[PDB]
């Protein structure tokens, strides 16, 4: 299992219909700290696989999707579920620090 690409097409049947919750990753292909976390997201796209769909939208061919869900900055992450943007994650960072930080638990 690895990442898919989305496109403006694409994105309602392949990112807002997914019965998966579905991490997009808002990214450009001149973009240094998008190339850092994309080897991140194909490892949890592996190891997540049957729980999670990890999408990548190129936001200079799809600048429209871009636009609606304010994504400026990237590499920027963006979690749905049914539909719906519940998460935001900003920047490059490891695996174990990504996972962390979309969960909504804390360790004791």
């Amino acid at each position: 299992i690895a990442t898919i690409e989305v496109s403006d097409a694409s994105f309602s049947t392949d990112v807002l219909a997914s019965n998966k919750p579905v991490l997009v990753d808002f990214w450009a292909t001149w973009c240094g700290p998008c190339k850092m976390v994309a080897p991140v997201l194909e490892e949890i796209a592996s190891e997540r696989g049957d729980h999670l769909t990890v999408a990548k939208l190129d936001v200079d061919a799809n600048p429209e999707t871009a636009q609606n869900f304010q994504v400026v900055s990237i590499p920027t992450l963006i979690l749905f579920k049914d539909g719906q943007p519940v998460k935001r994650i900003v920047g490059a960072k490891g695996k174990a620090a990504l996972l962390r930080e979309l969960s909504d638990a804390v360790p004791n």
